[PDB]
Protein backbone atom coordinates (compact mmCIF):
# COMPACT_ATOMS: atom_id res chain seq x y z
CA UNK A 1 0.00 0.00 0.00
CA UNK A 2 0.91 3.66 -0.31
CA UNK A 3 2.41 5.57 2.59
CA UNK A 4 -0.80 7.63 3.02
CA UNK A 5 -2.92 4.45 3.20
CA UNK A 6 -0.55 2.93 5.78
CA UNK A 7 -0.69 6.12 7.86
CA UNK A 8 -4.53 6.02 7.70
CA UNK A 9 -4.49 2.34 8.73
CA UNK A 10 -2.01 3.20 11.52
CA UNK A 11 -4.34 5.99 12.73
CA UNK A 12 -7.34 3.60 12.76
CA UNK A 13 -5.40 1.10 14.91
CA UNK A 14 -4.41 3.86 17.35
CA UNK A 15 -8.13 4.76 17.64
CA UNK A 16 -8.95 1.10 18.38
CA UNK A 17 -6.19 0.99 21.02
CA UNK A 18 -7.49 4.21 22.61
CA UNK A 19 -11.01 2.76 22.82
CA UNK A 20 -9.74 -0.42 24.49
CA UNK A 21 -7.75 1.64 27.04
CA UNK A 22 -10.75 3.85 27.89
CA UNK A 23 -12.94 0.76 28.48
CA UNK A 24 -10.23 -1.51 30.05
CA UNK B 1 -5.32 14.83 5.05
CA UNK B 2 -1.60 15.74 4.46
CA UNK B 3 1.22 13.43 5.72
CA UNK B 4 2.48 15.98 8.24
CA UNK B 5 -1.07 16.56 9.50
CA UNK B 6 -1.91 12.80 9.67
CA UNK B 7 1.40 12.30 11.49
CA UNK B 8 0.45 15.06 14.02
CA UNK B 9 -2.83 13.26 14.76
CA UNK B 10 -0.94 9.95 15.26
CA UNK B 11 1.66 11.65 17.45
CA UNK B 12 -1.13 13.31 19.45
CA UNK B 13 -2.76 9.91 20.31
CA UNK B 14 0.59 8.27 21.20
CA UNK B 15 1.40 10.94 23.80
CA UNK B 16 -2.15 10.56 25.18
CA UNK B 17 -1.66 6.75 25.41
CA UNK B 18 1.87 7.04 26.86
CA UNK B 19 0.75 9.51 29.54
CA UNK B 20 -2.09 7.26 30.72
CA UNK B 21 0.10 4.21 31.14
CA UNK B 22 3.05 5.99 32.93
CA UNK B 23 0.99 7.78 35.60
CA UNK B 24 -2.75 7.14 35.63
CA UNK B 25 -2.62 3.35 35.83
CA UNK B 26 -2.21 1.99 39.38
CA UNK C 1 18.38 7.02 9.49
CA UNK C 2 19.46 4.33 7.02
CA UNK C 3 16.08 2.49 6.98
CA UNK C 4 13.52 3.45 4.29
CA UNK C 5 10.23 5.13 5.39
CA UNK C 6 8.33 2.05 4.24
CA UNK C 7 10.53 -0.29 6.31
CA UNK C 8 10.04 1.99 9.32
CA UNK C 9 6.29 1.93 8.62
CA UNK C 10 6.29 -1.96 8.66
CA UNK C 11 8.07 -1.95 12.04
CA UNK C 12 5.47 0.51 13.38
CA UNK C 13 2.61 -1.67 12.02
CA UNK C 14 4.09 -4.78 13.71
CA UNK C 15 4.37 -2.98 17.06
CA UNK C 16 0.80 -1.72 16.74
CA UNK C 17 -0.44 -5.31 16.15
CA UNK C 18 1.44 -6.64 19.16
CA UNK C 19 0.09 -3.79 21.26
CA UNK C 20 -3.55 -4.51 20.11
CA UNK C 21 -3.16 -8.28 20.68
CA UNK C 22 -1.93 -7.77 24.22
CA UNK C 23 -4.66 -5.20 24.91
CA UNK C 24 -7.52 -7.48 23.62
CA UNK C 25 -6.36 -10.35 25.87
CA UNK C 26 -6.80 -8.38 29.11
CA UNK D 1 5.42 20.04 11.82
CA UNK D 2 8.97 21.39 11.80
CA UNK D 3 10.68 17.98 12.05
CA UNK D 4 11.08 15.73 9.00
CA UNK D 5 8.81 12.77 8.30
CA UNK D 6 11.64 10.24 8.82
CA UNK D 7 12.52 11.72 12.24
CA UNK D 8 8.86 11.93 13.28
CA UNK D 9 8.28 8.33 12.27
CA UNK D 10 11.38 7.20 14.33
CA UNK D 11 10.01 9.16 17.33
CA UNK D 12 6.62 7.51 16.79
CA UNK D 13 8.37 4.14 16.63
CA UNK D 14 10.12 4.84 19.98
CA UNK D 15 6.89 5.77 21.75
CA UNK D 16 5.27 2.59 20.46
CA UNK D 17 8.15 0.52 22.07
CA UNK D 18 7.59 2.34 25.39
CA UNK D 19 3.84 1.66 25.21
CA UNK D 20 4.40 -2.07 24.55
CA UNK D 21 6.75 -2.34 27.55
CA UNK D 22 4.28 -0.57 29.86
CA UNK D 23 1.32 -2.74 28.78
CA UNK D 24 3.19 -5.99 29.40
CA UNK D 25 4.18 -5.01 32.98
CA UNK D 26 0.53 -4.37 34.05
Amino acid sequence: LSIEARLESIEEKLSMILGLLRTL
